[PDB]
Parts: structure tokens; sequence; C-alpha cells
């Protein structure tokens, strides 16, 4: 089997992607963040307390022929950016592209920090992390790629992600279509539960290319592209009147600016991140100071290769016995 489906930008900054997914029987619809940094597919929900519940699209698991509670099953999860989420779970039948899982954890929330609330586009997470990393208890439970899998036509999913447009998830294929040049594959550690590799080094604009390894996450879930604090010093160097501000909570840059391009390295082969993809706009409506999409990982004790770094490459996700990542060009 395999499936796709499109991926779309959530606002006009590409913030998040969401994807829709059908839940249930009759299907119910959702459209879920995609996060291949988390590893629990969580929604908003009959049992989301009502005040936290402001313009998402909710799971009713009560309308659902399939739907069946996880006896004692609960769930509660912390995300890198301080927003937090739990619940109980169910079992249900899960559709992504028509892929069909069926017994999927379903997980309900019966409460969600506010920066969910917040955000009505956003109906909860599907996790594409390893399953190591699923929340549940007391039984942890999988995700729909690992429930997926054994069905695939190859144990595999990718990413292409749009700038400033919508993009694809694919399930058990490669699109060889959807690339320019080879995909070269780089190892993975899954000791921390993650899509966890080495870059080989980078460049900023048109300067050389330093070799250097960067350990990091490929995390379709965080925006930015979270890099050593010598690394984004170099890349903000080369704009005039950038600088780290901590009262705004990082680099930013005059909206004047044109912004280099940022290479890093996959092996010998390099992904550019075009100049463009690394304008997050102003700091607040209306304002001269635009946010820079290449922050310092300093203090969250690991590198993000954000959506700023994988929107930029068809990214392959293969889940095979010994996984492993692929990047090309696009
Ligand atoms: C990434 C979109 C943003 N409005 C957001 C949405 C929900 C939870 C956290 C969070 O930062
Ligand atoms: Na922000």
């Amino acid at each position: 089997s395999t499936g796709s489906a499109t991926t779309t930008p959530i606002d006009s900054l590409d913030d998040a992607y969401i994807t829709p997914v059908q839940i249930g029987t009759p299907a119910q619809t959702l459209n879920l963040d995609f996060d291949t940094g988390s590893s629990d597919l969580w929604v908003f929900s009959s049992e989301t307390t009502a005040s936290e519940v402001d313009g998402q699209t909710i799971y009713t698991p009560s309308k659902s022929t399939t739907a069946k509670l996880l006896s004692g099953a609960t769930w509660s999860i912390s995300y890198g950016d301080g927003s937090s989420s739990s619940g109980d779970v169910y079992t249900d039948t899960v559709s992504v592209g028509g892929l069909t899982v069926t017994g999927q954890a379903v997980e309900s929330a019966k409460k969600v920090s506010s920066s969910f609330t917040e955000d009505s586009t956003i109906d909860g997470l599907l996790g594409l992390a390893f399953s190591t990393l699923n929340t549940v208890s007391p039984t942890q439970q999988k995700t729909f790629f690992d429930n997926a899998k054994a069905s695939l036509d190859s144990p595999v999913f990718t990413a292409d992600l749009g700038y400033h447009a919508p993009g694809t998830y694919n399930f058990g294929f490669i699109d060889t279509t959807a690339y320019t040049g080879s995909i070269t594959y780089t190892a993975v550690s899954t000791k921390q539960g993650f899509w966890e590799w080495t870059s080989t080094g980078y460049a900023v604009g048109s300067g050389t290319f330093k070799s250097t390894s960067i350990d990091g996450i490929a995390d379709t879930g965080t925006t930015l592209l979270y890099l050593p604090a010598t690394v984004v010093s170099a890349y903000w160097a080369q704009v005039s009147g950038a600088k780290s501000s901590s009262s705004v909570g990082g680099y930013v840059f005059p909206c004047s600016a044109t912004l280099p391009s940022f290479t890093f390295g996959v092996g010998s082969a390099r992904i550019v991140i075009p100049g463009d993809y690394i304008d997050f706009g102003p700091i607040s409506t209306g304002s001269s100071s635009c946010f820079g999409g290449i922050q310092s990982s300093a203090g969250i004790g690991i590198n993000i290769f954000g959506d700023v770094a994988l929107k930029a490459a068809f990214v392959v996700f293969n889940g095979a016995t010994t996984p492993t990542l692929g990047f090309a060009s696009k």
C-alpha cells in the first residue's frame, strides 16, 4: 500500500503545515501537524475542556462506530517550545492520503496549553519520530508510520514541504519526479528517539564550505533551523545590522536587508536554503525589525533541522531495519 497527502502552510510565514487526516467511521477529517520530532497522534476532541477549544475541528469518538476506549491509558506531552497537552486514548481507524491503519492509538486531549488553543488551524499532531518517544502510559503505543509499515510497498515516508506553498507527505514510495539529481542518504541514530543525523558542514552565501560535523534532528514540527552559536553568528555577521536580541528572543535583522543563502552538507552533497526562506518577517506588526529563520540551539541541547531547512529539500525518512535519512535538491 501507499498514501499521498497534501500538506499546506497554516499562515503566510510557513509557521507549520497541516495535513488532512481521516479518523473514525464515518470519517471525521481533522487537520494535523505532522511532526517527525514527536511520536504521539493526538487530537482536539469532544473531551477537550470547552474553554480550551476556539475554532479547531474536534474528534468525537462517540460518533465513530470503530472507536474503542483504550481502557486505563493516558498521555501527556511537553514540546520544545513549552507547549503541552494531555488526555486519554481511543483506538480507531486512521487514514492519510488513502493509506489506512486500523487500531491506531488516537490520543484524545482533555487539556491543551494556550499556544494550542490560540491556533484554530491545528486540530492536533501526528507524530512521526520513533515509537520509543510515545507518551501513552501504561502501555506505550505505536506511531501511524510504525503501524502502517508492514503494509507499505517500501518502509519509508517522504516530506516535501513547500516555501509559501503546499507540499506533500508520501508513505510507502519515493516519487522520483519530485526532486532533481540524486538522493544522498546519511546514517541515523535512534538512541534519543529522533531522526538524528550528522551534517557534514555549512556555507554562508557564496562563501567557502566549512567541513564540520553538526549532529541534529530532522524535525518537520519545528519552524526554524537551530544550529550551534558559532555557525549562527557566522551567518548573521553577513547581514548589515543583524543582532541577537534577548528582548525578542533571537537574531533579528533590518527588514530592508537581502539575506544570503545558507548551505548545509549531507555527506558530499549540499542543500541550499535560499535567503528568502530565512525571513520570518516583522517581529510585531508594522516593525522594521524582522525575525531570522536561523537561530542558535544554545540551551536547547540539540541542533534542529526544522522546516526552514527541510523545505529546501525532498527528504526521505527510511524506516528500514537500519533507518537512514535521504536528502535531494528540488
Ligand atoms: C506553530 C504555530 C503556533 N501558532 C503554535 C500552535 C500550537 C501550539 C504551539 C504553537 O507554537
Ligand atoms: Na513567534
